């Protein structure tokens, strides 16, 4: 009955209406016929379920982690995210060639009538890695930018954004410091506990205004991109490559392993965490859908509370199969479009780099263009076109995240074998 599943259907209710009323609005006039006025106090609502969903982001995930690293040995702790590493970096490299191949293949540029150095980019995220400050890291990220000085000098600066990889990794540091000490960490152990199960208790409440949300956000994302044809028809062989290779990916490749490595059924799994997929979906952000991502596997799911809090926030930020595979199509799809050829040292590049920087991608909406100059820099590809993956990229993206934490899910999964 719709009792224990009422939340799910809600969901995937409010996702269908929210398309329908959006592309209601836009045959009615859309932004025209509303104008800025009233199109905010529209989209108002999608801005709220955001601004909840990452205002628990900090400590949820900062009590999260320390309660998983301390409640692990060092030794066992380590093995479970050497393992939780590797599943990470195996997905994403498959995600990226698979994304890679389908763009070879189907060559969505082939109709050609439509920032920051590598080295640089890797700095400023082994800096994010290690924060200068934990207050600034709870809202700031480093970022380089450059000065013409006409040798261009690369001086740095903490721009908005919450550092949520550092604290991560402080919080993960923390609490085996924490297990390390014992009995007298075994106090701060238990305080951030209550903590995060407090969050958890607002994390539930949140749940249930998720839906009118979701609605709202998708609603106002696709009445604000109007002339939906004209993007479907000049950019719809890339929209396709990219939707493609997600579903093969999250339907296919990533069940695939599931079922691999554990004889459960994957599908079973997916469905459990129905409603914080299309969370994703609707508010395009790994990082706002992380809470209701571990609500959904803890409880929905047979996965151990230590494992879930451990891996979904390191996965939340690491583990990007969607950004990688959208990054790599849109390579290869500029490639095409500037008639480049793309030999195996420039595939292999390719696939590297987006693998690379996947990691370094922020978890925000339309955080994958920030990434694409950066891989299209490092083949030497032309950067003007980003342009054109800037006019769908409202859509793309959303897909992107859903794959995004849909891994991060399975490999809880995944790794919940390893335990038991
Ligand atoms: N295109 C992308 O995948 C960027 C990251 C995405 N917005 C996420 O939160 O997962
Ligand atoms: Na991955
Ligand atoms: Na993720
Ligand atoms: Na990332």
């Amino acid at each position: 009955c719709l009792r224990a599943n009422l939340l799910v259907l809600l969901t995937v209710v409010a996702v269908v209406a929210g398309v329908a009323l959006g592309l209601g609005v836009s045959g009615a006039g859309g932004a025209l016929a509303l104008g800025p006025e009233r199109l905010s106090a529209f989209v108002f609502p999608g801005e709220l379920l955001l601004r909840l969903l990452r205002m628990i982001i900090l400590p949820l995930v900062v009590c999260s982690l320390i309660g998983g690293a301390a409640s692990l040995d060092p030794g066992a702790l380590g093995r479970l995210g050497a393992w939780a590493l590797l599943f990470f970096l195996v997905t994403t490299l498959l995600a990226s060639a698979l994304g890679v191949g389908l763009a070879l293949a189907l060559q969505p540029g082939a109709a050609s009538a439509a920032s920051k150095e590598v080295l640089d980019s890797f700095l400023d995220l082994a800096r994010n890695i290690f924060p200068s400050n934990l207050v600034s890291a709870a809202f700031r990220s480093y970022s380089t930018t450059y000065e013409e000085r006409r040798v261009k000098v690369p001086v740095g600066q903490e721009v908005e954004g919450m550092n949520i990889l550092g604290l991560v990794v402080f919080a993960i540091v923390f609490g085996v410091a924490l297990r390390k000490l014992g009995p007298e960490g075994e106090l701060l152990i238990r305080f951030f506990n209550s903590f995060n199960e407090a969050t958890m208790v607002l994390v539930s409440w949140i749940m249930w205004y998720a839906p009118v949300g979701i609605m709202f956000l998708v609603a106002g994302k696709i009445v604000e991109m109007e002339d939906v044809g004209l993007l479907f028809a000049r950019l719809g062989k890339y929209i396709l490559c990219c939707l493609l290779g997600h579903a093969i990916h999250g339907l296919l490749v990533l069940p695939l392993i599931y079922f691999l490595f554990t004889r459960k059924n994957p599908y079973r799994f997916l469905w459990g965490i129905v409603t914080p997929l299309a969370t994703a979906f609707g508010t395009s952000s790994s990082s706002a859908t992380l809470p209701l991502m571990m609500k959904c596997v803890e409880e929905n799911n047979g996965v151990a509370k230590h494992i879930s809090r451990f891996i979904l926030p390191i996965g939340a930020t690491v583990n990007m199969d969607g950004a990688a595979l959208f990054q790599c199509v849109a390579a290869v799809f500029i490639a095409q479009l500037s008639q480049q050829s793309l030999d195996f040292v420039k595939i292999i590049t390719i696939l590297v780099t987006a693998t690379a920087s996947s990691v370094g991608a922020a978890g925000i909406p339309a955080g994958g263009v920030l990434t694409l100059a950066i891989i299209l820099e490092a083949v030497n590809l032309p950067v003007d076109h980003i342009s054109l993956i800037l006019a769908v990229d409202w859509l793309v993206d959303r897909s992107c995240t859903v794959l995004n934490v849909e891994g991060d899910a399975l490999g809880a999964g995944l790794l919940q074998n390893y335990v038991d």
